[PDB]
């Protein structure tokens, strides 16, 4: 289904007036596109772009023509067309599944998780990524966090008992401890890397957590080579070992999260987009389940009281309660059913026998090259579940949103590290020369980039959606859709998307695990830890 051709644009777009050179270039770009003799998307994707780019030209150059009614027109084609590319000489991805886990030793629920895709998509490569150099960066941000969390309440002792008391006080008050601690070994870091002795990351941790947190070095060891060990065995594939860092901007972006913020979610945030270009296929959180065969359940009825979502928690919970699949997985919702509902759940779970009548398989995954595919969660793109063909157009464009996202980032804060500082200066610092940019482009932007040095360690910190999460996905989706380039202010949402989700049969994102956030917590949470870090630090309540 191709475009209107140059003849009928030529009548649709008819003027008394003669015409303009930036309509006959619209022409021949249309004509040009029309008559295109490749079948490379990527090629008729450029043509395209570059056919949509003469149209605005003119549009905005002569914004009272009377040939815009039918040049917009064509623009809404045009955008079709793009969906009609990306739908075309679509195959299989590569039979890969990636799993990222960074900073130490993977937890024994992770690999259960990792062995019901296995199970089920046996003819599927996995690949667990690692980073051989960093299986103490956990430990030193617990220790971090844990000696800065006493800090703060010895600080505060007289006033967090107070009822009027506002816990924030506590986490702005930790903060400052927790940041000029992280300040302490990056800069011991920064003396010891470029030593000719080529220390690891993991050799500089260790000695830093021996000297400064008390800890035993034969333990730590004993703890790193266990780390690895563990991994290895379960599908391990060192990132250092594979070219995933293709260019020193993409490795200096996961160091300042792995090294300096201690962010090893938006580390694999890096991780996840390189081994997708690298290597292509399906990438997955480790705390993402196969999907429940479409109508396993279609028979029974989800009562009114229960909501869509927790619906779904159920299924699982059920299917979990009678093949017991993964250890001890939660039963919280399910057991509350009326029991004709478990009762019917239990009928049909237990008339299956074979995992792959409960859970679907993959099989093949039919995208274009052009494309990737991606969760929702709440209205909005969740990167926890991505497939796309190795080298995709779009995987590239994501890459390129958090480069430059990670630019701008760096060009203001920057600055302000490097004054060494304390946590509430530093962050005046930054926020004065981030703000002085701001234009109505930006302007959401940088607020949600503002509280980037309390990812992690305050509530509701969510800058890195922004940066290398989801917010970077769904502007390069809004690239590709509207054939632009760098978009920063506009983010595609969950309702514009249908044409890239991740098929929903074939993935479970209400499990157990993904409840809760390994990199942020929200403001209940932050009540429900203060209120057990004074239990532990008085050894009174409330
Ligand atoms: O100690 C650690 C802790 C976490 N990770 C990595 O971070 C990934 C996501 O962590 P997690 O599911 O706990 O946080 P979540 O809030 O759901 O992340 C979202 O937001 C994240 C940030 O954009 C995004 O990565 C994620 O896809 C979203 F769902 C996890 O699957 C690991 O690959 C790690 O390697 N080592
Ligand atoms: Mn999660």
């Amino acid at each position: 289904m191709s475009l209107i051709s140059k003849e009928e644009l030529i009548k649709l777009a008819y003027s008394i007036r003669p015409r303009e050179n930036e309509y006959k270039t619209i022409l021949t770009n249309l004509d040009e596109y029309n008559k295109l003799t490749t079948n490379n998307n990527e090629n008729k994707y450029l043509q395209l772009k570059k056919l949509n780019e003469s149209i605005d030209v003119f549009m905005n150059k002569y914004k009272t023509s009377s040939r815009n009614r039918a040049l917009s027109n064509l623009k809404k084609d045009i955008l079709k067309e793009v969906i009609l590319i990306k739908n075309s000489n679509t195959s299989p991805v590569e039979k890969n599944l990636h799993f990222v886990w960074i900073g130490g030793e993977v937890s024994d629920i992770a690999l259960e998780y990792i062995k019901q895709w296995a199970d089920i998509n046996a003819e599927y490569n996995i690949k667990l990524w690692y980073d051989s150099e960093a299986f103490l960066v956990n430990t030193l941000k617990k220790a971090i966090v844990e000696s800065s969390t006493t800090e703060a309440l010895q600080l505060l002792e007289e006033e967090i008992q107070n009822p009027q008391f506002d816990n924030m006080k506590f986490y702005k008050k930790r903060m400052e401890f927790i940041y000029d601690r992280q300040k302490r070994f990056i800069n011991y870091y920064k003396s010891q890397i470029n030593k000719p002795t080529v220390p690891t990351i993991d050799d500089i941790i260790k000695s830093h957590l021996v000297s400064e947190y008390n800890r035993d070095e034969t333990v730590l060891e004993s703890y790193r080579t266990n780390s690895l060990r563990k991994i290895n065995s379960n599908h391990g594939i060192d990132i250092r070992a594979n070219s995933l860092f293709t260019e020193q901007e993409l490795l200096n972006i996961y160091s300042q999260e792995l090294l300096n913020r201690g962010n090893l979610a938006a580390a694999s945030d890096i991780v996840r987009l390189l081994a997708l270009k690298n290597f292509g296929g399906v990438y997955l959180d480790v705390d993402m389940l196969p999907g429940i065969h479409s109508d396993l359940f279609k028979t029974i009825s989800r009562p009114s009281s229960i909501g869509l979502d927790r619906w779904e928690m159920i299924k699982l919970e059920a299917i979990m309660k009678y093949k017991k699949y993964i250890n001890n997985y939660t039963s919280e919702n399910f057991d509350k059913l009326d029991q004709q509902l478990k009762d019917n759940f239990k009928l049909i779970i237990e008339s299956k026998s074979e995992k792959s009548e409960i859970f679907s398989k993959l099989e093949n995954l039919n995208v274009s090259d052009l494309e990737i595919k991606i969760a929702f969660a709440l209205g909005s793109v969740i990167n926890q579940a991505l497939i796309s063909k190795q080298g995709s157009y779009l995987t590239n464009l994501v890459i390129e949103q958090v480069k430059n996202r990670y630019q701008f980032l760096n060009q203001h804060l920057n600055p302000a590290i490097e004054s060494d500082n304390n946590f509430t200066d530093t962050t005046k610092i930054f926020h004065d020369s981030l703000f002085n940019s701001a234009t109505a482009e930006n302007s959401m932007f940088l607020t949600k980039i503002a509280p980037y040095l309390q990812v992690g360690f305050m509530p509701e910190a969510r800058s890195t959606i922004s940066l290398s999460g989801p917010g970077a996905y769904a502007s390069a989706y809004y690239d590709f859709i509207n054939l632009q380039e760098n978009t920063i202010e506009k983010t595609l949402k969950a309702s514009d998307l249908i044409e890239f989700k991740f098929p929903e049969n074939n993935l479970s994102q209400l499990t157990e695990q993904e409840i809760n956030s390994l990199w942020s917590f929200d403001q209940a949470s932050a009540k429900y830890q203060f209120e057990k870090y004074v239990r532990d630090y008085t050894g009174g309540s409330l």
